[PDB]
């Protein structure tokens, strides 16, 4: 199975609609196409070629964006490397991840990498001219992203084209899109939460409002100066209800459990939300309408959910197992953890719960 | 490769949500797995088996609704058929699926098929009962879910077979263009027996949205329902969309989408829409891609005047002439790719070999692509007119044929002489002198492209879905 490029098509299809706003600037699925396909260009000068794995270690930055693209475009697998990790950490993912690049900027040490893997400075590759034949065609199978784990030795996830597709898709299903739709990140995007949106962006031509950090000052502003209607938080950003109803313009907040009660009703719409970097972010969502049921939601369309063994009656504790095309095939280089992870389809989370009676979702700690 | 039933699923999520709305009679889609499920029992107990294949024959209903994902739940092909077909013509789709049963009601000559197939009525259906069953959990992706002929306007029907990937994927991307909301709520009045109408019933359940379904199209029905219902899109052909537009000031207020298939609407059709604030999406599509593949905004409509517009996220578009890509604005087959394409015809080898090159289907259909990617269809392959450095597409002459008013339906087909010249056939309002209009002809279109003749009938050769027959009206 395959699909032309999603950034491609959404570029040819809709070019002037508002890709990223980072900072005050805005990038059009033209302008991130073009500038995807240049970056794409002068790593394959750096002799990048298709089939290579490529780190990421950047903070959220418009350049981030066009790096993970530009590895589409090249066909290159991308890990994307948590950069509050110890240098250890990080060297330990490289080495297991087989990157032959690692992509930063001037705020990180790449001597500390340069004995490992090639390193490539963003800024300074920008700058240069170079010559290249895309690929217009994505894999649903083919991995496209590489993300870890971290518990024993942290787990190299492969989440394919087809994951993260599925993934946005049962996700619009869910909370359902719109022309006007707006997504807040004031997560990091090497985390699942915050790579998702980006993949959801080009899906839906949806436009992705990015920051750096998570500032209330300048988080609630923006919110304002460009009307957004989608933000997905943990609980500490949320605590943040410094003022206080909810914005006109949100009518999304996507969450671990809940604390104590809401706090507040006035006047937040807050979705909790069940998932792991194995589902390529949520698989189980808790509609507002029913804030007051604990607790974690039911299964997304497309997906399934069993508390296992064995099959457990309802009310009765197990082994929560998930399921769905958003669900990742295989560990990378994980042999005996493939194995240990999957029953007949199945993929064994590792975490305490029960359906009650109407088959909601309920995590133990 | 595989997806938890859609039916069933969405009966655990939202299983209080409307999912028909009939007559003014509601169900849930609870109720509506439930009726399914009883139907799929009742079935099984005439030994309808998992892996068989059972034809539908029924009109708007209920019960149709039941029927369709009640083979779904059992693991059987649902074809559905034409109810506007001779017997001759259904006897014929009936042995070339391969059906085994034909469920269907009083309102149709069950003996009169009798010999071929075991038939099963409806309604006394749902009166008996039988022992449960189960499940059946799992749609399998590429299994054909339904089979669907074409309409054999070019010759003898083929049997499209739709995969339940197929049907998903056309859900899904639709929805990547049109966006969804839980306030949203379609309004199926063409048949269900027609790609257009069937892939409501799958949008239905996936967005877990409400079909409101009517028996046939009548104006004041649809404009009553849709304010009664709040309802938000419609699918709808040309003639629909003129007298809805007749019946009304403005634009019923609780509609954002009105899907317009089966060909361009005039440049006068779309001002007034325009004007009377009517969302219109043009589209291209076929029994092949599972409903629309190709659409066109409504903020193009204008702009873009003969546009399909442009294919649906994940589907692909291209012209080839002689093997050949096209430049554009050159002329040549459409060609399309998607996973809402079906991936073989059912038992037509020599189609399949001829239609398929590389994951792209060969439509039949002639047209181009403008600089930025639009498209523009021309006319069917095969009522190409070729009078010598031609071509005449038919339906360009037969467009400025229409709008006369005196021209209620206009036809045209090649006939032969010193290479082809183009002949009209006209179903007249008034009286028009001919020509003028030749001279209303001679204003709009390149000289050799003006019929050579004018016909007069009362009504043209239409199979069983209105299209005309364009090599049959030498007659
Ligand atoms: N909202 C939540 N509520 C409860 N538990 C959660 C929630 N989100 C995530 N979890 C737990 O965290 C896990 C998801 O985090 P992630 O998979 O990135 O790391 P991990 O699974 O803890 O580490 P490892 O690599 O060792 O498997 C899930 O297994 C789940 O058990
Ligand atoms: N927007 C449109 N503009 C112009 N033509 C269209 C449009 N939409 C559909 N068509 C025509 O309608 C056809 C689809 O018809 P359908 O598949 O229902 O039966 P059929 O293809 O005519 O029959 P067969 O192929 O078996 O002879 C397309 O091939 C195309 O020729
Ligand atoms: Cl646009
Ligand atoms: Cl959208
Ligand atoms: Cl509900
Ligand atoms: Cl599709
Ligand atoms: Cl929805
Ligand atoms: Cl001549
Ligand atoms: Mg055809």
């Amino acid at each position: 199975t395959e699909q032309p490029n999603w950034l491609m098509q959404r570029a040819q299809l809709t070019p002037e609609r508002i890709a990223l706003i980072y900072e005050d600037q805005t990038v059009t699925f033209a302008e991130l196409f073009a500038a995807s396909k240049r970056m794409a260009e002068q790593l394959a000068a750096h002799s990048v070629r298709k089939g290579d794995t490529a780190a990421i270690l950047l903070q959220n930055r418009a350049e981030m964006v066009y790096a993970v693209h530009a590895c589409f475009l090249l066909g290159v697998k991308a890990v994307l490397l948590n950069t509050k990790l110890s240098t250890h950490e990080r060297l330990f993912q490289l080495e297991d991840s087989g990157s032959g690049f690692l992509l930063t900027d001037s705020s990180f040490e790449k001597k500390e990498y340069e004995h490992i893997v090639q390193t490539i400075d963003v800024d300074e590759l920008m700058k240069e001219a170079a010559e290249i034949e895309i690929e217009a065609y994505m894999q649903m199978d083919a991995t496209a992203t590489l993300m870890y784990t971290s518990t024993g030795k942290p787990k190299g996830v492969q989440q394919t084209f087809g994951n993260h597709y599925f993934s946005a898709v049962s996700s619009a299903l869910n909370l359902g899109i719109t022309e006007q739709d707006r997504w807040l990140i004031a997560l990091p995007l090497f985390h699942i939460s915050g790579l998702s949106a980006l993949f959801k962006s080009v899906i839906y031509g949806m436009t992705v409002v990015l920051h750096q950090r998570f500032s209330v000052s300048d988080v609630l502003h923006s919110i304002n100066r460009h009307e957004v209607t989608m933000i997905s938080a943990v609980q500490t950003m949320l605590a943040s209800l410094l003022e206080e109803r909810c914005p006109e313009s949100i009518r999304c907040i996507l969450l671990p459990l809940p604390l104590l009660e809401e706090c507040r009703e006035k006047g937040f719409p807050v979705f909790q939300s069940y998932g792991m970097t194995e589902t390529c972010s949520q698989i189980v969502t808790l509609s507002p309408e029913f804030s007051m049921e604990k607790s974690a939601g039911k299964p997304l369309f497309s997906c399934e959910i069993k508390i296992e063994g064995q099959v457990c009656e309802p009310y009765e504790h197990g082994e929560i197992m998930v399921k769905g095309p958003n669900v990742m095939k295989s560990y990378f280089n994980r042999e005996s953890a493939n194995e240990a992870s999957f029953q007949n389809g199945w993929l064994k989370t590792g975490d305490l719960g029960y359906l009650d009676n109407e088959g909601f979702l309920y995590v133990l700690d």
